């Protein structure tokens, strides 16, 4: 069962399926994809659209006339098959003049170039119907202490993104941007490295409504982080403008597995969580089939990311609707954790002799949160061994 | 020679020289030592000050009478050193009623408990001259997945904090708030893991200027994270009210090794950015002698802590000096990072044919960095091989 | 279902189910366990048997008659419940004395007294029926440089196993040894940290067919391993003489959480090659059932472990007797694998062109393995989603 | 000062100085270098000797003719400048036909075709002087559980190793084997991934004696280990047989940065542990000028390996040669830790009350270690502030 259909609004970036198996140790093990033939493979699978960087779609030097012909073919597939393009983002990390930075290179004119090649791509994203803009400063940050002063850095990063939304604002666009943080890989330590990272430095920017952040499972969990809090904390926050889903195996290399491959309990909890909390954007995978497959294992890959998203679906709904489960969860004071602490008034609070004086600290301390056997009916949801 | 006096604003918890060894395999190694006694010690070795949580000072469950001796003959040990007391903070993590969390915890009882407590010794903290109160919830966070709603652990920790914020205005009291980020230990996953997400969660507050953080070296280290990196985001932030100093070799149980300790180069870049930037609180630290030490080590490892900060930013300070990395800071364009993208504006930028149609991106690509004979600059001045 | 029977051969030390709760940070949150109480909890959860170090058993510093007498009434225990004791071990890591180690303390009066508080209890296992006797030195290691000379450090613990093997020698004892590695915690780096360290150093004692490993699942998680690669070494040795199971969200202090918590798929294939390899030893559960939890909780806990091991099994069972696992296998040359490369000899390679002039290199590459198919037909089988 | 020359035998790959700068998410940022200009530039710079991968020296696929002058042109730059070739090593990576390994890729004919491009290679290696032959299995491994069944990889790795340690004895030759370990990247584990694992294979295979490990400092180090611990059980073990130095930030992707970068204090008690231990080995530099340096860049990083490695050097004999570093030693019981354990043997220790019924065990746990104090003076002294 668990068949994907366009109304999952599950999406793929060209450069997933796209991803040659080029590596820092190897040569490509597959042949180029036409985005053509990868939006017509994407949609046979049940998928809704494809996502790019402008590279992925018009090679980097193309003339005028090579663009409009890319984008021509491009939009013929989406037609053909119904696919839609929800987000797109600018490619500021393949070409060596970015090899210390986009918007923060140290080098004046290629900051400005990065602007100007991301701005382009903002009206070609507007052009193919895109509501979210993604950045993904990859090459921002350093190997060495003396290279990058991060204040001075963070100053033009400010400035980065308060120009792209002084341009939004003025082509009167309807598009958002979504921040992506990554904590290091390519550079040895990447600028704004978490969620937490990421949304503070939203909240100082000109018009912070126009921007979000673009998790992803992989770079929160090479912190050694828990994915599901940080987007917990997005969500909190109002951030959450889109998502990217995969599978990484801890504190590595950035893996970029199928989703529901590398932490599968985290992969539940996360799907638990945007479906309680009624996440409406796409459901995004920006995840490499392993250079060890053929095509036929590249769909294969890219079948079960949303496949494991459908499975643990069903089972984080069947979890929470389980009368047994919300016995548990009021046992564990679940329904406790989401009243006011104090409604009643800091007055109020001081002058309530029941939580301080007259509190039987002991008495509370030896009531046990009943943590295990909720976690072990978690458990057995998941593995439909109920 | 880099010998500590009172004006290098050094400063230790009583929790640090007074650690007695306990760890999650083994029995106290050392006797408790008295608060006057570590006073004295301290002063003797150049501390500028002291620091305390309630618990550390007044045994929990003491009377009032033994409250006031307490504080009396620490209040005596102060005077006869001339010791300060700049920063207090609540235990709100030992005592078993704990066991789920102070302010988050799911219980609503015991997060009314844990406000009056604090509440309490922010008092005293005031009396004894404290201008910052630490909040590090150590035991907010989970093991497991359905234990913790994070957006509403997160209301929780928002009500606390604004509860705190509206004491200190009621009392017209002038201290102010640290939040101290750390991702995990002693709970699996605890809330606003990294100085990101406090300084994130902090924009939320309905007083934000009352809070910033108090990032320590080994706590975004146990993330993989750069310390530097974090510390400079919080300046850029304006939100450096506190700092506490270590040791931490990557990612691990919390070792709070001696500052200088662990990762030694971050340790040189820390200092030589607090000390560029002219940070003014004080370098505090956060630390535990090995349990295998007897008290001369413990002693020998808290003046090491000093020791360290000083040389380092002996070093530091001569890097910063010397014209050879002046020259090499501008080979490496640290100059033009530290100039504006566009001060031109947006519509300049847009018209600017040097930045988009006549950029010749291969001659900026073509044109090194220079980072790593910057680098070697700085490992040589580290290490007094110029 | 999944229900538990002695003949499963689950075990559990007491240190597991009787953990006080005791944390860096925090007091105990539950009282003592009597061993005879656990003992009868423990069986009439199914389990088989239970594993004690030496201090767990018997206070330290009892007389002859409290040992007796403790010894006594553990042995009414065991006989009145038909629960074994396959395994124990000595605790030379709790004291203050063994600070530094035990067999690889630097003062040699310490290392001796090491060796006669293992040798005393090495009688009392014999005397119980253990069939293994575990060392986990925890305690040998470092937190700085100087402090520890490696070399020195494997003489000593060479010497001290040899010794250890001469003894268990000269009385005509048919149990063995199993050397527990962990990488840290609670010494800064621990020597012999994964079981790769271990193996290697047990070919170098005097009668190596002695001793093996006792693998932990958190251990090797701890230094980011994968924990089922390093079992299939120690089984490819010859050496898996005991195994600990539990569970560890990656590179951390040491979780201890209960078996199929963490990393759940690694615990599936772990449990895939334990039952496939027809591992004979115990299912030996260290874990501690979170702080959180009253005795309630501590039960349900131990429960789990047994269930998750259980389901894993059943799900790991149908996995490899799947025709269409079989089929995904050969496609994906697991069959090629099991199969000797050159059994026609050294001369007969360098004389096939086969393998050199004339292989076609580019048709190799072109071929895909079908790992992701194979891995997805694994991840149905466990979600129970066939 | 710190100048080195060829006496100090510093080595480094042709693949170090000539990394085109290829990263999993950019393209080369300087031009391929021609072999002959590397042994010039090093050889300029002080070095030693070069190593290579067959493909480093030899295009893949080169033509007899084309091997034949490219093998002159090498030996006639090694003639010029009076560079040496220690070791050398095959590529079993870059080539999509190694996408699932060489020795032990599920292909049989893969596995076949990786030994005969081995083998003739080490001839070559043998012509041109090699003393060692080093391989690093970078493809062995798996991103998913059924993938790999690794005691089957383990019996095809031992077959190759067996097959390569006939083929030398076979041909007269003196080289050894030295196998480096690394835990993942490329593939999501790799086997053989700590030095411990690679010396417990080792002593299953059928001649010992002709294997050793190639540690490198960053790999251990992205298992989170103790490199100089892993270093110290090499020598022990007699194993050291060639190592690869560099430059890691803990637990990441592998950075290959210059050596003393990364972890500085565990690169000082590296080079602590050689020199005391009288290695006599090439001291070989596996190391990545980062990609946003030119060739200038290129030989400062180069430069600031052999550099780092001499300051460490001499700080590192000052300690040990220091007389109040040599008292910090005996007080803290290094000279103890050295003597044996029980040289009185078995029977005595046992009936030697000093070690249990009188042993004061309160006497030896109160007696500090005064690491903390030893480790000041290391620091001291590696920080030249003496
Ligand atoms: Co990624
Ligand atoms: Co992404
Ligand atoms: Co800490
Ligand atoms: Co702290
Ligand atoms: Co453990
Ligand atoms: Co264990
Ligand atoms: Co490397
Ligand atoms: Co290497």
């Amino acid at each position: 069962n668990y068949q994907p259909t366009p109304e999952d609004r599950f999406t793929f970036g060209l450069w997933t399926v796209g991803w040659q198996g080029r590596d820092p140790f190897g040569d490509a093990t597959r042949r180029a994809l036409d985005p053509v033939e990868s939006v017509r493979r994407l949609a046979e699978l049940g998928a809704h659209g494809v996502t790019f960087h402008d590279d992925d779609l018009i090679p980097f030097g193309s003339s005028d006339s090579e663009r409009e012909e890319h984008v021509k073919r491009f939009r013929q597939a989406l037609d053909d098959t119904g696919m839609k393009v929800p987000m797109a983002t600018t490619n500021l990390f393949t070409h060596p003049v970015f090899k210390d930075g986009g918007f923060t290179a140290n080098d004046r004119d290629v900051r400005r170039y990065a602007l100007r090649k991301t701005i382009r791509n903002i009206d070609l994203a507007v052009e193919l119907g895109a509501e979210t803009y993604v950045a993904w400063g990859g090459r921002e940050g350093a190997e060495s202490g003396g290279a990058k002063d991060v204040r001075d850095a963070l100053d033009r990063m400010k400035e980065a993104f308060d120009l792209l939304g002084e341009y939004v604002t003025s082509q009167g666009y309807d598009i958002r941007f979504a921040i992506e943080p990554k904590p290091n890989e390519p550079r040895g330590d990447i600028l704004l490295p978490t969620v937490g990272h990421a949304l503070a430095f939203i909240e100082r920017l000109e018009r912070p409504e126009l921007y979000g952040v673009n998790p992803e499972v992989g770079h929160e969990q090479m912190a050694g982080l828990n994915f599901p809090h940080g987007i917990a904390q997005a969500l909190w926050a109002g951030k959450l403008f889109h998502i990217d889903l995969n599978g990484q195996n801890g504190i590595k290399y950035d893996q970029d597995l199928r989703f529901g491959a590398g932490d599968l309990r985290a992969a539940f909890w996360l799907v638990d969580l945007l479906e309680s909390a009624g996440y409406s954007g796409p459901r995004h995978f920006d995840f490499k089939p392993p250079r060890t497959e053929d095509f036929d294992g590249v769909w294969a890959s890219a079948a079960g990311c949303m496949r494991n998203y459908l499975i643990l679906k069903e089972r984080a709904a069947a979890f929470r609707a389980d009368p047994e489960v919300q016995e548990a969860l009021r046992a564990s004071r679940l329904d406790e954790l989401a009243r006011p602490t104090a409604a009643d008034g800091l007055q109020a609070l001081l002058d309530d002799r029941s939580a301080f004086e007259e509190f039987d600290v002991d008495a509370a301390a030896a009531r046990g949160m009943a943590f295990e056997r909720l976690d072990q009916l978690a458990m057995d949801h998941l593995l439909g061994a109920r």
